[PDB]
């Protein structure tokens, strides 16, 4: 791909606007959002968690109007987590901080992270421990060994399809990804608090140190999110991921390719 | 069409004020806190009262009588009182034995916006079961993909005292006229970090280099500032919020 | 006043240097820098802190050389002093475990410092309108319910030491356009002092049309409170500690009509 | 060496792309990854930690196309730690919470280290105890004294074997490595929460203020990293170290020196 | 004195390398980098601290190539905590975290300050309890009053000796050192966590804002450190500050003054 001019004029640019719901394991028909309460194996063999209880990354493929050589090129983005302040819901069957207290804020490890490229998000496979049992349903590394607790190349995927790739299973692939551009933060720890910012002033420039964004290859845009806030605490004790929904604003262009 | 800014005299003004907090106000001596959270038995069952739950703070300022619009170009803007929560010594819960009472901490929200028309609003809902009380403006017709998005839930930040701040967030599809900032801290001990300063603005052009046109001659201020909660003696928790200064400089642009 | 053009040459310029010390509340002889222990009240209403249980906002007028020229405050080298007194954890604390060392001072703080042409102007929000403030504090008069949120009543000058509550009271942003002012509140029982030393810091205090605060009378005002957060004492009790705060002004001769 | 101009075109420049697994002491044929159990000796003078307690510092000696004078100079690094992900596995064997709630995520002490270098990492030896009796097969500070606990200038070293240096006994030399750039935090602490950040679109410039990048001693690039991420507590209440595996793209170009 | 050019030509730059050593207090002959453990007083009157229970200032006052008006300039510092990683030894003599847990880290309240000048580092005393009697073989805050609990001019001092001004009574005097740079950071709080920044990459200026940086009076560079890291705690619960020794790297440039 050899990239060339930018087409100007009013024909050469368009906008794409959507949100990306999460998608935490969704346990019943009341608990979109939601993982399933979690259990904890006796032992690194025996580790078997049920589809319910596993976030996975979310997909938009998006198709663009049809150009077909002139590609859509991705330039900006703003983005943002929608709906940050129903965490302030600590009256729902939550557990009290103490006696007599307001119910305990969902909070804990979460995972922030967006991608824009012109074709799906490659994947990367690494396992914190390589016996785990991943359910059907699920997309997840194969012939796993012992190595594939720190790398193993053989797990290799794309971000292919919704409701499928476990988040903690796959990561970015770093040696792959030249046309799609990722950010994400893990923050780990059972007490870490939710800090979630949002404002309509903030974008994000796509482009390359050439000056080159993302190329839409058969004029589609792919989107992906994880956005997992932390875990809800019940009156019980047992404790649930509890997700958001991403919002995505990219700005295109058209770019001539030979 | 945005065309040109007048110039000379008559063409810059300012907006000052406060936005006070609607924390829901339980009694008459409790303005700037909630009524103690009260937890529900079941999760299908959550029923909050509305004096314990905080809502968005609007205001809609007139500007001078004007085609030209006043159009917002900066903003200064703080929380006013920081220094109160230092108050350790008002029947609060002592942080341990012989100890001063433990001060107003956990999950805060500090929002503030400026705009040249209502706050545009989409409901989000931690539970769609919630029961929302009379009084408050909340998403009508719930579903369980009200959970994480649900597009009928649209509206205008139009009344104090009205929208729950837990039901309702910027609207990022829409607000074009509308520059919005916002900070979620969630966590019960997430200490408060309130900064105050004269010396720091806020530039609301955009890209462009234009600010929020004023329609009908009005300017949109909305803020929520929940600080954390209060806790009690017996170990009962109130959420307390602070007012918000704002200032606008607005000048005058002409429009096509 | 039309501000016109800054005065140079060798008499131009003029440099002032002092440190506040904190007003904590001082409860006896040997405790400068400390408040009383802190008491809770029994119910909400009767809230009623003794004097010598509230910090105060502490102030100090500085005269210039005599002179329309005025001075003109330009910058600002600011920093809390004794910052390292923070390590005695040997002396009457409450430990932190069994055979550990004693808590350090920790919990809530506010670090504020402002310089005028004139005194700081205040307004008072209180937490509870119901608290009794004490003699000898000068606190928000005829609290009302509105007083816990905003009642525009309660204004003030920062005019006097040992005397305005900084729980009652912070700077007017509605007024000050002569002052700069900066403050933190870091709220919550644990949260740790953080405090920087350095002599290569400076702050510039001239506005966005770069005009620095003009010295009414040839008076410069400098205001601070730095309460670090408290001290607890081996029976769990727990008091305020304050620490003084260091001010390098330059400041130049500006003509005014 | 005497520096001079950088040679260009097409042949001039070169790219190093990788991943350094991490060294935490596998302590079993299932837990790559990880260390030992941590146990506690009794007393400064006992101090006799087992071989694989201990996590090392990883290394890659990468041989570079063979230019002979010209060197490779090493101008730019993308990196990453891969598997941020896999830490939210909070159901494999983890102690609880609270009574009913979801495993202990990894956290506690973290060290994340990476350099850069035309030629060996040069260490300098420091120890929390100096009478530790550190075990076979490692690479030590030897006729170690009360001083080596502060500074003892006779413990110098080169980080040129994998599997052997241990992270405790030795740091970066800052008297020497002219020749390396290196970056590190500890963040020490047994509640800290992993905070792991990715991204494709960050580069790190590893020219120095003259413009002039690691010169690669007879074709070698030397690249070296540390990932201890925080410690995973077991059901029992036991703590090993856990680490990840870091990626390196490192581009070089030409350098002619007199 | 007024400062005029620069000196130009190879003859004209110096360099100074060196390590200034923890002075924490070393209560016995295997504990060089620590206090003694820390007790308490039973009241603010009876406050009598060991010597070797309190860390002190480090200095170093390093000769330079002698001049003669020219002067040494000091323009630029590197400056480094050495062997951050030691705080990992979580396997020697520590309080277990919980039951079966690692040991404890060094953590809670630090001070890490670093000054270079062209004399020695002034002080003033501040007390935290003007009834602290200091012990024989230090220099403190003499005729103290209850105004040295926040400021009492009489308590000046230079920094002109080894292992004799305690930390928690001196700080650098800002009504003074014109000719000195100074940084330091108090974090307080038991249970902080050390965080320890390692790179040889970065690069302090010493000019102020005419350009001048200090002048070494008598071709004579003063160097003074505190690096206390937090506090040890041993398995009985006790308590000991934990020091680190600094490097500094410190580029001077020939002044001519009047
Ligand atoms: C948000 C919610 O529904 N919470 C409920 C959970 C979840 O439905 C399941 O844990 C999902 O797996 O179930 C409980 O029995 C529990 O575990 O304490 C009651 C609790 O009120
Ligand atoms: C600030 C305040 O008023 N606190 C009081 C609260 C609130 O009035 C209600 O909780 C409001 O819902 O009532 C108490 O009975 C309580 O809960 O312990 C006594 C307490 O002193
Ligand atoms: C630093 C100090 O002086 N501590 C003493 C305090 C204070 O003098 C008062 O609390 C001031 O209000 O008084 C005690 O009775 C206490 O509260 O435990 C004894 C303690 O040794
Ligand atoms: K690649
Ligand atoms: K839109
Ligand atoms: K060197």
């Amino acid at each position: 791909v050899e990239v060339l001019e930018v087409k100007t004029g009013v024909d050469s640019i368009t906008e794409v606007e959507c949100f990306l719901t999460p998608e935490m394991g969704d346990p019943d028909e009341h608990l979109r959002g939601f993982s399933k309460s979690i259990s904890i194996s006796d032992t690194f063999e025996s580790d078997s968690p049920n589809r319910d209880m596993l976030p996975c990354y979310s997909v938009a493929r998006i198709p663009l109007p049809n150009l077909n050589i002139l590609m859509w090129e991705a330039v900006t983005l703003k983005t943002e987590v929608i709906g940050v302040t129903s965490l302030m819901n600590v009256h729902s069957n939550g557990q009290a901080t103490h006696d007599n207290g307001a119910g305990k804020p969902v909070q804990g490890t979460s995972f922030h992270f967006f991608s824009v490229g012109g074709e799906a998000l490659e994947l990367q496979g690494v396992l914190f421990n390589y016996r785990t049992k991943y359910p059907d349903g699920t997309i997840f590394p194969k012939n796993a060994t012992v190595q594939s607790q720190v790398m193993n190349t053989e797990h290799k995927a794309y971000l292919d399809k919704n409701k499928a790739y476990p988040v903690e299973c796959w990561v970015p692939d770093p040696t792959r990804n030249e046309n799609t551009r990722y950010f994400g933060t893990l923050t780990g720890g059972e007490n870490v608090p939710p800090v979630l910012h949002i404002t309509n002033t903030a974008t994000t420039v796509l482009l390359d140190e050439f000056g080159v964004g993302p190329l839409c290859k058969g004029d589609n845009l792919y989107l992906s999110a994880v956005d997992v806030c932390g875990m809800f605490t019940n009156r019980s004790g047992s404790q649930q991921w509890r997700g958001l929904s991403r919002y995505f604003k990219v700005q295109l262009r058209k770019r001539r390719v030979k």
